[PDB]
């Protein structure tokens, strides 16, 4: 139902990696990665852009040469999610501010003009009989 | 009063943990969290992201290893708050932009149209009864 | 002419500021501070939030208890500034694609339905003095 | 045809910067941009704004003064380019979301309007037609 269904998504890269994370790098840097716990809040720092590469990642990637990959990527991923949770918030908030509360008036303002409209019709029809019973009555 | 209200949410928030921030940290992080004021300051530069993890958070959590809630959660409520008004900005951004002026730009588009609807109908009744009378008249 | 108008702003706060901070610290931290270029660049990472607080504030609150002021001043002003070439550009672009399109698109559709509905007024005229004429001869 | 436009000049702003850095600063600084791997993951940390300034362009300024125009040009550049993919992103999406159908169901209630409008020209005529006959058949 809208955005929450990208806000589960986030919730399960995240995890995925906090896992993918105290997998590969636990043993060697437990700080940061040796509990699952212990991963996530490395992770939330790391989506935070909070030190990710001097603090957390290079001194990593040292230990381990391709660990970049997965570093960048969560990067990368976690932040094109984000960015769209926060799109998607965007939308679904002017959608209230504005969209739904005027799509209403232009729907129901045009109710009234066609009802207008249709007022109209009903006595041009009347009248278009009246004038011809003139040239019947006749 | 719209936004400011929202504004006013995240003065308290950050009331609410710089207290919350000293009642618990200054006699260990003194320097972070000694005072009221103190306190505040460390709050703003966390709430800024900057160095919040391994330059604040991190040695703090050595000291009370529970307190990454304190972290976390300001950050999120923090964050999620700030976040209601960089969108009610771009709300009441785009009021000015267009809506208020567009807004009031089909009102008045309609009001001129209704009225020709009016004065489009007046005349039909008119003519009616012109041939109404036309039709007693000459029964 | 819009957007280039904040940005006009933005840069003349920097100049405020950078000076501001080579008269205020320039003595003390002339690393940073010494000349007004120095500044320049400083209050750039500090624009960014690079390492503002604990590698560069902090340090000079150590020597000045109320530089803080200056500080969160700053990225207080030059945030709301920036987030409104953001909003700027946004509107504008907006503005761009779709706005100036329509805007105009349905100001089009109601010159034709008020023509249309124009001359529907002159045929219940002339309809409606026909019958006058034939009333009175009658 | 888009988006992926934009996000192959960053694609490429990025390769050009890297190069340029590695040939600049590989004798100097390499570990950060001893390679042009090295280069590339080192611009990706600047681009984040993690650190670029204490840990890594500030180091560079001090071994090559005019470092800094590398620096700032790189954010500047890189983050407007970014902004753009975010903005055109932004408005693709409410396109889709909402500018899609307001302006094709306006399309459409205006179509249903000049029918009704186009009705009764026609009735109006209609009984010109008639009251145009009382008056021959006199
Ligand atoms: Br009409």
């Amino acid at each position: 139902p809208g955005i929450a269904w990208i806000a589960l998504l986030l919730l399960v890269i995240f995890y995925v990696f906090a896992v993918m994370g105290t997998k590969l790098f636990a043993q060697s840097f437990p700080e940061w990665f040796g509990t699952l716990g212990a991963s996530m809040y490395t992770l939330f720092q790391v989506m935070t852009l909070e030190s990710w590469s001097m603090g957390i990642a290079r001194p990593v990637i040292e230990a381990y040469p391709w660990a970049w990959i997965y570093f960048v990527s969560f990067i990368l991923v976690s932040s094109f999610t984000v960015l769209n949770l926060f799109i998607g918030i965007i939308i679904e908030s002017m959608q209230s501010a504005h969209w739904e509360a005027e799509d209403a008036k232009r729907i129901e303002q045009e109710q009234r003009a066609h009802d207008e409209r249709l007022e109209m019709l009903q006595l041009i029809r009347d009248l278009s009989s009246k004038v011809d019973r003139l040239e019947r009555r006749s």
